[PDB]
């Protein structure tokens, strides 16, 4: 059995969970199935990333191409209009999230227009990660070492770009095998020089759409029946809208930002919600009485 | 430009080269081609693995089945015997490989089938490899480290269980994500048992066809035209089919049994053969170079 009550993870005020005696029981049934039928839906940035080391903010994949050495100051700074104009809208209280949509093409389309303007080559990217201020979430360490222990699929889909991310948890030593990236990938050119990049623009609210052309990888993993979602957005919450068959599934989600703004809206959606937090060890524990 | 006279790996007593120059070149044909167009294709057993070790001729995925301790001395009999009898024909010099095609089906159809009637737990696959005494060669964990790093392709085409394979290199910490297994797949029933295997058999004599079975992997990777091969017979030969195009490809051999018998066949059809040796530096050698 189980018991948050009895969880020393689950102790800290920076758990909330509005029906407690919901979560455990899909923890019970995570059991039952143990490795076998377990699967993991995660996103990257600020969920497997930190959102602050230090007290000093961290960055996402996309702006490690953003302090890179070599981007220019006006374009960082052209880059930094965009957000401060378009976080706007994504931060719209009244509008709903599909009258959204058209915006964060032109955010992206707009962010990332300017990197293919800064003539950035593949050559760099492990040199340039090499070096960033990039951190996983403390546990990272427990967390893809016990998925690989038990080969538990791991599909990480992020709104980011995804050779960045390729070389984050390369370096960070956990880019195993079960480990499977669904991202925005760049479309490099002759001289390994970033050019474009491939596909439908994967955004932080088209997440419905991006999982449903993804049934293929979902339908091949029949008996992993239980899910856990790992987000921090409310966008995240549908990574998972085209899993085969559902037997249980828990969604976690970190609220790191705007945190005395959307409580109640996390609460509802997740079953567990991570109040400013930098380590998976939660996760990692439920791992623990499952695996 | 590349020579062989000064690279003392190629200066042990394992390395027979029919003709240095065309090997200098191609090698040099890998260097010129660089990471971005480099891809791996190798066979496992006895390649990746070792062929003997204390002085006990290492085990093959099969054999750590076959030793297992949920395999009886009968089922071992049976199994032993029924590899006493069709090998004798495997290495057949009067056959040929159309001929003693037919024969080898037979054998994995009788030995696969005997391991399915001991009721193999998917769950225990773990301890049994984690107890076994499997050897990967020498210089193994910097030969899949240096590929993980520069992001290489690997594409180990095996002839023998998929599963074990999986758990031999997971165990060893080496099984990343550039890592992509193709081989014989066993299928498990209601819980978890061993029933049948999945897909067209693998075998010896025919991974044309599984070279061409595989174009998704491939097609998305037609950029990579170098390709080092790693194998331990004639058939490995093949293995690099399915390969759209092809600028540079090296191919490596293992001789590990029937040495003086079989010298003068592997010389004749592989750029560089390793005659009766338990490591990889010529290749890792190469890699070093090369990325």
């Amino acid at each position: 059995a189980v018991h948050l009550k009895m969880m020393p993870e689950f102790q800290k005020s920076s758990v909330r969970i509005k029906n407690p005696t919901r979560v455990e029981e899909i923890i019970c049934g995570l059991i039952k199935g143990g490795a076998a039928k377990l699967q993991i839906i995660t996103d990257f940035d600020m969920t497997l990333s930190r959102f602050s080391y230090n007290g000093k903010r961290c960055p996402t994949c996309h702006n490690i191409i953003d302090n890179c050495k070599l981007v220019t100051d006006e374009c960082r700074r052209k880059l930094l209009q965009l957000k401060e104009q378009y976080y706007a809208i994504e931060v719209d209280p009244v509008l709903t999230v599909e009258e959204k949509f058209p915006y964060m093409v032109e955010w992206y389309t707009k962010s990332h227009g300017l990197l293919i303007e800064q003539g950035i080559p593949k050559a760099k990217l492990k040199e340039i990660v090499a070096d960033s201020d990039v951190m996983l979430k403390e546990g990272y360490e427990n967390f893809f070492g016990k998925l690989q222990q038990h080969g538990i699929p791991v599909f990480i889909f992020s709104a980011g770009i995804g050779d960045v991310l390729e070389e984050v948890i390369r370096q960070a030593g956990v880019y195993h095998s079960n480990v499977k990236v669904v991202s925005n990938f760049m479309d490099f050119d002759e001289n390994g020089v970033l050019k474009g990049f491939k596909g439908e623009l994967i955004h932080v609210f088209n997440k419905h759409d991006g999982a449903l052309k993804n049934t293929d990888y979902f339908s091949q993993l029949k008996d992993n029946s239980n899910i856990i979602l790992l987000g921090d957005s409310q966008g995240d919450l549908r990574m998972a809208d085209g899993v085969a068959n559902v037997e249980h599934i828990l969604k976690i989600g970190y609220l790191n930002d705007r945190v005395d703004e959307l409580l109640e809206k996390y609460m509802d959606s997740y079953d567990i919600v991570l109040v400013k937090e930098e380590s998976l060890e939660v996760v990692n524990s439920i791992l623990q009485k499952t695996l």
